[PDB]
């Protein structure tokens, strides 16, 4: 039998497992694709795609056709929609579509691979159609709007729908920050015996001088209320793509593209001095489910290392072999791979362990004159559970006081503060928002963010993301002329529709016809657009400046002073028609 995969890494890992009973072949990427500069879909044949062998890949195609005549040609592409389409192109070119020739697995390990090759299935055409519909949607937007956007702002909308929705998130965040009005208030805390409590107020308040003097004068309080209860904390869930990207960003400082690159290495199998080893399950997943076999191995490890009292077709991202500890993994993994494997391993083991248990004491203290109250909480650890693996800090302490008892000495701390706006997104917290709103999917979170940064539509400064002049100006255009079509809401609706096509709950054709109706009814190909915005900038003579766009790109001008040039990626947000630089 012959097995075909996309990558040399996967081919070597698979060949290591199967030996000489199977010949394993890598295609070295895609063989067939839509045209690179023809539109490629026939809008008069109900969105018929036009495929051709990619230049340079003709020989691979010939080899595949030859193999298919010599033996069963099994296809071991990754298990996502893209992989299913790869499988379909190979089956079509070899005239084997409909055979049981597609191998499905979430991990490249001996037990799993050996079973998977024995149980091939037919290519899932609903999954293929969901992929193709995505390609067609992107191609319609891309080939309609990128020329319009080149003519007017010298920039493009590839990865389009999802990319414009995500850009909108960043702009909306920036306007929220712009419009925020901070409020001064006092933070007032009392401190006694290692415990703290905050003043009890209906809203954040700026106290007057005489009230502050009084509060600062407090040196004794009385316990008004003491309530003790059991508090359990759930272990983390096993990673899925979205939460891996978020945590690798916040815990390791990895960009979401670096995380996915490393995760792919760990899944496909790394070459070692002695062979090849897969470390984790497939990295594009929306599931946090764990196989029964992996659950059992985890129970066995927990039992052995920690004790029984600690024990708690898409799959979570998790270690293929939980007994390969992060420390042992270090002899095979580079520094970045080791950090990522360690994260994944700790999250998985912790997810299989018992909740932790604490006793929580919530208390209220009052002054003797009854004028002021202060509220606090403290925890006491009963059982660490999963926190033995997933490191957690909590406000632990003791409340050695009863209701009605006086406490002295107390120390009051008064600090003037100002309310703060929402923080900007980071790559990780932008992924979180894309998941929240339904606009990203496992295969598109990282690529969307990367493209936005690469086109200079957003800019990263000390890890926070800012919209730029070109991002803002492009988004404003799309909002004005393609309001419904480019909305976060419509993007989310389309992504849900494509999930439904994959699941066989909607047809590709119905989804495509709906989109095209909405798009075509607003698409104006001959649109010419003079950039002309009021700004928050002033020139020497006192006048307001205006933003314009010429042969050397963006510039500011006033009906008096000289013209100041601006880079496409200078930070900027548009609000009520005015650009704020």
């Amino acid at each position: 039998k012959y097995i075909v995969v996309e990558s040399p890494a996967k081919a070597k890992t698979i060949k290591s497992i199967l030996g000489n009973e199977y010949e394993v072949f890598a295609s070295m990427g895609h063989i067939i694709d839509l045209p690179k500069s023809k539109f490629g879909v026939d809008l008069e044949k109900d969105f018929e795609p036009e495929f051709a062998v990619i230049k340079g890949k003709e020989k691979v195609v010939e080899k595949l056709k030859d193999l298919a005549k010599k033996g069963e040609l099994l296809i071991a592409s990754d298990m996502d929609r893209e992989g299913e389409a790869i499988a379909w192109h190979i089956a079509r070119v070899t005239n084997t579509l409909g055979r049981k020739n597609r191998i499905v697995f979430s991990e490249i390990t001996p037990r799993v691979i050996r079973e998977a090759v024995k149980n091939p299935r037919e290519i899932d055409m609903k999954k293929v159609r969901a992929q193709l519909a995505r390609r067609i949607l992107d191609r319609i937007v891309g080939y309609s709007l990128s020329p319009v956007l080149w003519r007017n702002f010298k920039s493009n909308l590839s990865a389009g729908r999802v990319q414009s929705a995500t850009l909108k998130l960043v702009c909306d965040r920036e306007r929220e920050i712009l419009r925020f009005v901070p409020k001064k208030y006092h933070r007032i805390t009392v401190n006694f015996d290692g415990l703290t409590a905050e003043i009890d107020v209906k809203e954040k308040k700026f106290f007057d001088a005489e009230t502050l003097k009084e509060i600062q004068s407090i040196d004794e309080l009385v316990v008004e209320e003491k309530k003790v209860s059991v508090k359990k904390f759930a272990p983390p869930e096993p990673f899925k793509t979205s939460t891996l990207q978020q945590e690798a960003y916040s815990k390791l400082g990895f960009s979401v593209s670096k995380t996915m690159m490393i995760a792919q290495q760990l899944y496909e199998g790394v070459e070692t001095k002695d062979g090849h080893i897969a470390f984790i399950t497939y990295m594009r997943t929306d599931s946090t489910r764990v196989s029964d076999y992996a659950k059992e191995e985890a129970r066995n490890l927990i039992t052995e290392v920690f004790g029984e009292e600690y024990v708690g077709a898409h799959e979570a991202i998790r270690p293929t072999n939980v007994f390969m500890t992060p420390e042992e993994a270090g002899k095979y993994l580079n520094s970045d791979q080791k950090k990522l494997y360690e994260l994944i391993w700790k999250r998985f083991l912790a997810s299989q362990m018992k909740p932790s248990q604490y006793e929580e004491t919530r208390f209220v203290l009052r002054t003797k004159d009854g004028k002021y109250r202060f509220k606090g909480t403290v925890l006491k650890k009963i059982f660490d559970g999963y926190e033995k693996v997933w490191k957690t800090e909590r406000n632990t302490g003791e409340f050695p006081f009863e209701e009605g008892e006086s406490v002295k000495p107390v120390v009051v701390k008064i600090e003037e503060q100002e309310t703060k706006p929402k923080p900007r997104y980071t790559e990780g917290s932008l992924v979180k928002e894309m998941e929240r709103l339904g606009i990203g999917r496992p295969s598109t979170y990282a690529s969307t963010i990367k493209l936005l940064l690469n086109r200079g539509y957003i800019k990263k400064i000390r890890g926070y993301l800012y919209p730029t002049i070109v991002g803002s100006v492009v988004m404003d255009y799309l909002e004005k002329k393609y309001s419904d079509v480019v909305s976060v809401s419509f993007t989310a609706e389309m992504e849900k529709d494509l999930d439904e096509v994959e699941q066989g709950k909607k047809t590709d054709k119905i989804v495509l016809r709906e989109f095209y109706e909405s798009f075509s009814s607003v698409f104006d190909r001959n649109d010419r657009i003079v950039v002309d915005f009021p700004t928050n900038q002033k020139c020497s003579c006192g006048k307001e400046m205006r933003l314009s766009f010429g042969k050397y790109g963006f510039y500011l001008k006033c009906e008096c002073g000289k013209t100041r040039s601006v880079k496409n990626d200078e930070i900027a947000v548009i609000d009520d028609g005015k650009i704020f630089l």
